[PDB]
DNA sequence: GTGAGGTTCTCTGATGGAAGCATATCGT
DNA sequence: ACGATATG
RNA sequence: GUGCUGCUGUCUCCCAGACGGGAGGCAGAACUGCACCUUCCAUCAGAGAACCUCAC
């Protein structure tokens, strides 16, 4: 259940600007790098339109561009973690349920992020059973250290075993354009997978062009989430407006929005749960109450205005 | 002076896709 | 109890 | 904030012209009047303008 809105904003300093204008280009390079680690030429299609073939030669030199000095022998481990990202694997057992997941492993040089266990479901029995007739070796002696070993040592899904074979040979870890944080990586990768995973759709469906992110021709939202996704923000109100202040690495950047007719005579709620509740009328003639939690807004520059879409969710 | 048959630009409509986070443990 | 990765 | 309409605003176009009216484009807003889940992508069908030749 959702419904969205947009409230713009007209006094937005330089930190969201840079920030907005910097996640594009790192989202490019997701989707290019993806596009090349896939190893299939394939057909971009420029600003003015212009639908160029581009071929194995130049995915190869970028892949170089990126760490990966000889793709020709990992080949069969790039392909294999691409799959993996864009959601190509077996629909149980993903290595990556979420993509954005996936940027740890591939850029961050001291992670440590393939040796976890603690969500498998096989360390949750044995611990909340410390703590043979039961529905589902270990069990004896206890123990559940060594069951996390035995569970990822083997069971271990492709693309992220795939994932760790590269970081032995000192390629994985890409140099991506800007020093963007965990967090806003995340965002972007989400962004550049939800666009090349469309595109993906799209060329399965025709048998075939991609179109790369834009700051102005084809944005994408910048997206700040409670839970690691992007930065943070809070949400309130004074008055008859919107207040959204967001805590950029940077330091903290707070907003006004101008009134909207859609949201009139605003309160706002911070919940314990990772949510704002938030309460307006349409306006209009009839001024019917709704309750909306708020968890993840967005940002678009459309026409050189900046706009944050605020996708809420309302009773069902 | 129109009809007919081809490019070459701005648009709008319909049917597909990717979407708008939960939990979990460990170290302080 | 809260922040830092990790990953359902 | 967004399609619709609305200068207390602007620019431009056309018809009578020295009374006005009829096209469009922005600024809107601090002016209502009905409503408002939306962003991005790729295809396919349809509608408009104009462009070139050859025929009647």
């Amino acid at each position: 259940s959702y419904k969205s809105s947009r409230v713009l904003v007209r006094d937005v300093p330089e930190e969201l600007v840079d920030h907005y204008e910097r996640s594009h280009r790192v989202a490019a390079f997701f989707m290019r790098l993806l596009l090349a680690m896939r190893r299939e030429p394939y057909s971009l299609r420029m600003r003015d339109g212009t639908e160029r073939e581009v071929d194995l030669d130049e995915t190869d030199d970028f892949l170089r561009s990126a760490g990966c000095e000889e793709p020709d022998a990992v080949s069969d481990d790039l392909r294999s973690f691409a799959l993996a990202v864009l959601h190509q694997d077996n629909p149980k057992k993903r290595a990556f349920l979420e993509s954005e997941n996936c940027v740890s492993i591939l850029c961050l040089e001291k992670s440590a992020s393939g040796t976890r266990y603690y969500k498998r479901p096989g360390y949750q029995l044995l611990k909340k059973a410390i703590e043979d007739k039961f529905e589902a070796r270990f069990f004896a002696a206890r123990d559940p250290d060594d069951l996390g070993r035995e569970l990822l040592k083997t069971d271990t899904r492709e693309g992220m075993a795939a994932a760790l074979r590269l970081r032995e040979r000192g390629v994985f870890p890409v140099s991506v354009p800007e020093h963007l944080d965990l967090d806003s990586l995340k965002a972007a990768m989400a962004s550049a997978a939800e666009r090349l995973k469309s595109w993906l759709a799209c060329n399965q469906r025709a048998v075939a062009a991609v179109t790369l992110c834009d700051a102005d021709d084809s944005p994408i939202k910048v997206r700040f989430g409670l839970t690691g996704r992007g930065r943070k923000f809070v949400l309130s109100a004074a008055g008859s407006r919107f207040l959204i202040t967001v805590k950029l690495p940077c330091g903290d950047v707070g907003l006004t929005a101008v009134p909207s007719r859609y949201f009139w005579n605003p309160s706002v709620g911070r919940t314990t749960s990772n949510s704002f509740r938030i309460e307006f009328t349409k306006r209009t003639t009839e001024n019917r109450r709704y309750v909306g939690e708020v968890k993840e807004i967005g940002l678009v520059r459309q026409r050189g205005r900046y706009y944050f879409f605020i996708d809420y969710n309302f009773d069902p």
